């Protein structure tokens, strides 16, 4: 499963490209990210030192939704996932890896840009 | 709270000795170690990979179970917890840091010695 | 003062909200912060390799202003304001530290949202 | 030629602000830049993993286009650049090295702000 | 074949796990591990600094023998075979890679459990 | 296809075998080696800025290099990384494998059998 | 004296057995290795991070009682001697060196097997 | 009261200050440094890589003396002390960890200026 | 001029005689060392850890008045000014940068001999 | 141990190399336990490779245990170029594999050995 | 003179070539490089551990030689001269910067290819 | 002879010991250090970063003058010798590696005390 989509991944020359063109043929987003069992009542900023999801998310462990850390590769950012921890929209929870590739931080609020931001 | 338990600590000689002493004067416990969301249906083992908590276990985020991690000083063993998950029998994750300070993980099982090992 | 204030934050698991829950309680700020004698005739820019204060604001060594320097613990952001000078406006100098927290620079202009941005 | 350009950022307490100076005085913009031969036109964006150049830009080496590389100097930013191709629009192609210094990246498009982005 | 497993197990969250399943499901063990040519007159401990392989053994270069070297990627244990030679029982060298992963070197007399250990 | 090739060499006990007889097998060569525009140069092989001459293409060294390209340690640390590496264009359809099929002359710089002596 | 014996070991492809084989010979054990004042009756387990010697050991500085540190070699085990110190029954202590190549640490009660153990 | 006094000086922005100050003020040094066993005296020389205390004096673990090392802080100087041992002056004793702080070695001689220097 | 004076040592076989030979010819001394803006109330010593300038010093930051911090070359010393504070006379802090090549800490009283010390 | 005293005569010489090539001179043993592989021996036959190459003239040995360097503990002059790898050595001069390597140079071009088995 | 031609070497994509270039234009070649006292029963060997110049070359202190060690710059092939001695034909010993730039070490004898080998 | 010394000191606790020892008992210096060619009109100090003999002195590579160098063993001062050139009066010279052990260099400046300080 993941495996076959993350080796595709990890040897092209853009990685977060070849996820992109991957699940646009329909592929399976890349699954077995961890949750953290949280208490809901966080910031719901996207990437902190500490689980922060509020009612409309999810807390992943940052690496688990690292494209880069899971193609065990070289980061181009070292990793600002890795430690961390990743809040990710509910309804978008079914690619952890695929939405924080897809995705900007809000350099102001420190909300995802379209889902908290402002 | 957590702060005046690992600032004590962490200057000991002997952090987990410190620990130790402060619980049995009846301290509380360190707090604030991360769990994770998992299935329960894992191998039991004590520090593993992934979350592998069975039915009667809690999976921690390993570093949030460390004395030395959570007290930033320097470790005694890098860290064999960091980066991995830790199997905590239920009974006793009132106290995950003190856990794992005071017990064995089994060589041959890798299940805590006392705690679903042989 | 300080020492207190450093050791409450140093030890939770979020540094950043330990202070400003700190703060918020009226606890006083961080001092011992180092101003630099300049021109303040500068670029007013709010994190820059040399002293670029203007004429309504003050420049601080920055390790000096950073909590995570300060507490001795690793960063969360390296480290943005080490070995920089950080220009902060004259009527929020009495907490360079907690200044820097809670304020965002322009990824545009360089200087302070808020205080000298447009 | 470019050392005497060089040389002089090199060592000045500001590079930047130096070669700024420099160009405001009318010297000749850093050449030598090295030119990756794009031929199916990319995202266009402004840094990448691999050439991305637009029908209207040029890709450069990330490293031939930094000023602190050129200088073979600390950075203050490692190095955002290099290892990465940097487009530039082909009408300030003449200055890469510059251009870098005084434009922005969008954190959301990732183009550059004025030319590219939105 | 040795590519198709071991690019499986690379990118699998547990590594010993897949390789695990794989040996389960019928899959071949994995091959070109590199043998010592010996007198087999050692002492017959597991893990040695030079060959130790006893007449029911072979001995096999560490780093060939390890899942993690094979697969290029971290270790979770770092390697405790790398540069050194395994022992392994004439019966079991059919699988030197998977060995390892499944059996316990003896702490007090240095020797397999189960196999030469007591 | 990069990515199958790759994954295949990336794992085997000796990469650069492994390349070996995938081509041999027919197989296609890896592609997206990354092409320098340039113009006039000595034409030596490994360099430090582009230098093709007229019967050559210049590459970006790491982009041509089997274990960059597979992100494993290198057997050579690596000679390629962050140099530029000058191709016969007759031979330039496979980058990656031409590098680790033939020989820089220790005395001129260039290729053995492509510009030497 | 220690430094005939010592460049011995050194040199040899297995300088653990190389110390056996030179005590089973008649050799003199290595001596000057460094003791520490135990500050209370100790827990008497075998290795720690301050001295922890019973009544019926004594405390001896790790490194001193490695044989691959007095021998200025990469270790084999990095080394879980150094910067700890190690607990040897009194009646043994003529030689530090060899009892810690000899002896097992338990690891349930985490003092030697044989001595102190169960 | 180790801790509280360590805590106090590993957050100051002059740890070695903070310590003079709280001894000014009536505190109690800072106990638990380690003390050497010598069979023999020594050269009497203050800093050396064996125990050398001379009949004046007592040997100290280096480390446990640095008030640096105990603070878990980074060095100011990496550090000199760590590795090696500290003869005080045995009249001085008391506060290993405030003397070497207040006194100097003597570049010619090697013993403490004041005390065995000349 | 600064970066052709820097320029000129930071070649040089002996950078400090050339910066000496270079002032000895009646060069300008080398400017921009950054200023501390402190109360004066300070130790007085050469080097701290935080500024301690009294009534006739000022006190520079570090790296700034370092001549091969200034050149970006490594030091002959690791560097002993770099995230420091060094006091200048008052009289002698029109070249600070020389300064510091030219005199001696005393390692008694940590002041500049000829200039505080005794 | 049989190989301590030679190994540290070598070892704290100002040139390692050349104080075994005096001490081999003067009749010394060379050194032993270089660590032998069972491999094929229809391999590729080059010198120093990523796994075992050996031909049938020749005998594989790891590399580490057939370097001088490494077997002093000192730092290499060459990090070192037998490590982690395979050295194939003629059969006929495979009594002293730690000196082999060291009076020997390897074909730039064809990976063998200058003189057994280039050109 | 060195300051000059060093500085010009330093910023230029190619310091080998630019050497070239400005001693083809009559430059004057680098000075200052080290040579050894030694008896000339050397080997003659190039680039060796210890000086063996023979009676027809000097011995030079490897770094002394290097171009990018002498203009402070990283190396493009670490650095082979280094910690090493480089012996120069008498009749070269004027230029042994560039001597070693444009001449080949024979990889059979170790001599320089026409100069020595074979 | 050299390699029966330098074994001798390699292995004892104290290395600077054993060798004054050794020349105590008759031994014979530690030959093999490496002269300088120079035209001793230099200042004459102790330790630089060029050759600075006089004519009282001989000038020799640091690292071939450091006991711990040519032992190969850690330091206890990284190496304050190496990559620099020491100084040694013509009358000792035939034991450079004992006279730096044994001799101090002035701080103020910088000859050796007892042979050209003040
Ligand atoms: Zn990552
Ligand atoms: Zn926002
Ligand atoms: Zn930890
Ligand atoms: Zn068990
Ligand atoms: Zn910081
Ligand atoms: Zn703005
Ligand atoms: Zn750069
Ligand atoms: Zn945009
Ligand atoms: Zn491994
Ligand atoms: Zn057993
Ligand atoms: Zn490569
Ligand atoms: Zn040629
Ligand atoms: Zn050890
Ligand atoms: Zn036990
Ligand atoms: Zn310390
Ligand atoms: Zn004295
Ligand atoms: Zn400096
Ligand atoms: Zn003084
Ligand atoms: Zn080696
Ligand atoms: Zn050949
Ligand atoms: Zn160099
Ligand atoms: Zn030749
Ligand atoms: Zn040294
Ligand atoms: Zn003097």
């Amino acid at each position: 499963a993941n495996s076959t989509v993350l080796s595709f991944c990890a040897f092209a020359v853009d990685p977060a490209k070849a996820y992109k063109d991957y699940l646009a043929s329909g592929g399976q987003p890349i699954t077995n990210c961890v949750k953290m069992l949280c208490t809901h009542t966080g910031t719901g900023q996207a990437i902190t030192v500490t689980p922060e999801a509020n009612m409309d998310q999810e807390s992943f462990g940052g690496a688990s939704c690292c494209l880069y850390c899971r193609c065990h590769i070289d980061h181009p950012n070292f990793c600002d996932l890795k430690g961390k921890y990743v809040q990710i929209p509910t309804t978008c929870a079914n690619d952890p890896v695929g939405f924080t590739l897809r995705n900007t931080v809000c350099t102001v609020c420190g909300m995802w840009k379209g889902y908290g931001c402002s």
